[PDB]
Order: structure tokens, then C-alpha cells, then sequence
DNA sequence: AGCGTCCA
DNA sequence: GGTAGACCTGGACGC
DNA sequence: GTCTACC
């Protein structure tokens, strides 16, 4: 298929949007376990799926430069205003992130020594289908193998999109897609382990017991409280899935992830440990402490600044 | 050399 | 509710 | 990281 876009190369087919580096930087969002749905195909330039359709994005130091592929049989042209609205509610840029890392850091001198290396890492609002089901794949797991297992899921049960040089793009599957009594052995033979029955018992029981594609928009309306306890109803989803698709795709900022890297962070970072049990270790009593004592630091927006921290650990 | 343990 | 251990997969890497 | 089984 038609190549991979750069926009020194094809600048007629680009448009921008106003974002400093300050406010994001794709090479430290993208990969980061957020969305598993990127690649930077050429040097600086990132593609993936966003909104049912292929984009490559990069940036340069004030903007950040869009392309889309339509993939209709349509003329090549670049981005409208309306397309580049996605991308704008996507990388949730009417949050100024430089403000958050200034109270971040002023509570946080730790925070504000690791933020000063790790600028512009923010939180993608994401579907909450697709964010739903990469987290089911992403539990005792690494990102490398879930950005395959996501991959080979999307490749066996999404639609397909496009054709770019030897890449072909698929859409995030339908919950009907994946909810039958067969896409589980599929699943399996994909490489997703025990994580198989849980992605296809987790369709089902939206479709068959919660009132279908509805539901995630009642839980989007919730409170963190609610939408987090409701999402733990389906198999494979315990507090820390449930966490992230309320931080990244339920517009819950204060939920706060807790996982291998976060408690390494705590202890390691932050000298941390629960109070509220007289064992130490990582167990439902002080998963659910720790998270609240990032709440209690860093305030409302604590799981954006989980992210930023996140981040700069797969890193280190 | 590559098995087998650790780890995400 | 607290606790312990099993668990698909496959890269890192000590021995 | 979540599930299941046992206290
Ligand atoms: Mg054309
Ligand atoms: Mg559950
Ligand atoms: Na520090």
C-alpha cells in the first residue's frame, strides 16, 4: 500500500494544531502503555488508529502536525478543522498540562526532579471499548507482549482499514465481535493466555447482562466511586484495570492505577508504607491505601500525574 | 550454550 | 474481608 | 494483576 506519511515530504497533506512540546510530547506518551495502538513508523512520526481511521501525527517545537488516510477511495488531502477535532479531544488538549506539573512539583520535590526530564506527558481519552478490553490484556503481563496480543486481536476480529506500505490497519472489534462461544479458543490461539476467556466472557456480559454499549457511557456520567466499583464485575477486570480505563477513557482524573511499577514507586521513590494494615505487602487493603495516598499528595488530577511518573519508569 | 528462573 | 498461591506468555539473562 | 480457595 501507499506509503507511511512525513510531513517534510508531503506538507500539502498536513495540518496543524497549536501544542508546545511542554504541553505534549508523543515519543513519551505513545509508547507508554497508554494506548498499545502506535508506532513510530518513520523517524518522529507516529501512526495508529483514531477515530475508525489511520493517522500519522509528529511534532514540531509550538505545533502538532496531523495527517489522516481515508481510505473511501477519496482524493488525498490534508486534515479538515472537524477531522482535527479528534485529535484535539484525544490528547484532552483544553487541559493545560504545564499547570498541573507546576502543583505536581510544588507538593512533590521528587515529582519536580523526574518532570523536568519527562515535559509533556499527558493522558490520551481514549474509547472505552477499546481501552476496556487492551486492559483486560495488559494484567501480570509487559507492554511489548500486550501491544502484540492488542495487535493480533484487532488483526483477527476489527475491520480492516487500510494498507500502508506492508502495515494493514484494523479497527478496534465490536463487542459482538468478540462476545461468541468460539472467540475464546481463537483468543487463545492468538497468544493471549488465560487472559482469553476474560476478554470473551467480558463482551458477553456487557451485551448480555448490562445493557450493551450503553453501559459505558451511564459509568462516564458516574462518579469515580461508582464507575470503578461497576467495572469490577467482569472477569478480568479488578481494581487496578478498572483504574485505568476510569482514568483514561471514564474522564476520572483522580483515579490512580496501582501496579508493579507504582508500588516500586512508592517504595523505592517515596519511602512508602500502608498504615492501614499491619502487613506490608501488595494485598486489596494497601493496593487501595496506596492509591489514596497519591490522591492525597497530588490532588484531583493524581492519575494524570501517575502517568507522568509511569512513564519515566519504563525508562529508568 | 542454552536451559531455566525471574519478571511484567 | 485477609491471605496464599496459581497462572499464559515470552524476553532478559545468570549460570 | 486477577482469580479462586480456605480461614
Ligand atoms: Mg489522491
Ligand atoms: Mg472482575
Ligand atoms: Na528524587
Amino acid at each position: 500500500g501507499p506509503g507511511h506519511r512525513t510531513l517534510a515530504s508531503t506538507p500539502a497533506l498536513w495540518a496543524s494544531i497549536p501544542c508546545p512540546r511542554s504541553e505534549l510530547r508523543l515519543d513519551l506518551v505513545l509508547p507508554s502503555g497508554q494506548s498499545f495502538r502506535w508506532r513510530e513508523q518513520s523517524p518522529a512520526h507516529w501512526s495508529g488508529v483514531l477515530a475508525d481511521q489511520v493517522w500519522t501525527l509528529t511534532q514540531t517545537e509550538e505545533q502538532l502536525h496531523c495527517t489522516v488516510y481515508r481510505g473511501d477511495k477519496s482524493q488525498a488531502s490534508r486534515p479538515t478543522p472537524d477531522e482535527l477535532e479528534a485529535v484535539r479531544k484525544y490528547f484532552q488538549l483544553d487541559v493545560t498540562l504545564a499547570q498541573l506539573y507546576h502543583h505536581w512539583g510544588s507538593v512533590d520535590s521528587h515529582f519536580q526532579e523526574v518532570a523536568q526530564k519527562f515535559q509533556g506527558v499527558r493522558l490520551l481519552r481514549q474509547d472505552p471499548i477499546e481501552c476496556l478490553f487492551s486492559f483486560i490484556c495488559s494484567s501480570n503481563n509487559n507492554i511489548a507482549r500486550i501491544t502484540g496480543m492488542v495487535e493480533r486481536l484487532c488483526q483477527a476480529f476489527g475491520p480492516r482499514l487500510i494498507q500502508l506500505d506492508d502495515v494493514t490497519y484494523h479497527g478496534f472489534p465490536s463487542l459482538q465481535a468478540l462476545a461468541g462461544p468460539e472467540v475464546e479458543a481463537h483468543l487463545r490461539k492468538l497468544g493471549l493466555g488465560y487472559r482469553a476467556r476474560y476478554v470473551s466472557a467480558s463482551a458477553r456480559a456487557i451485551l448480555e447482562e448490562q445493557g450493551g454499549l450503553a453501559w459505558l457511557q451511564q459509568l462516564r456520567e458516574s462518579s469515580y466511586e461508582e464507575a470503578h466499583k461497576a467495572l469490577c464485575i467482569l472477569p478480568g477486570v479488578g481494581t487496578h484495570v478498572a483504574d485505568c480505563i476510569c482514568l483514561m477513557a471514564l474522564d476520572k482524573p483522580q483515579a490512580v492505577p496501582v501496579d508493579v511499577h507504582m508500588w516500586h514507586i512508592a517504595q523505592r521513590d517515596y519511602s512508602w508504607h500502608p498504615t492501614t494494615s499491619q502487613a506490608k505487602g501488595p494485598s486489596p487493603q494497601t493496593n487501595k491505601e496506596l492509591g489514596n495516598f497519591f490522591r492525597s499528595l497530588w490532588g484531583p488530577y493524581a492519575g494524570w500525574a501517575q502517568a507522568v511518573l509511569f512513564s519515566a519508569d519504563l525508562r529508568q
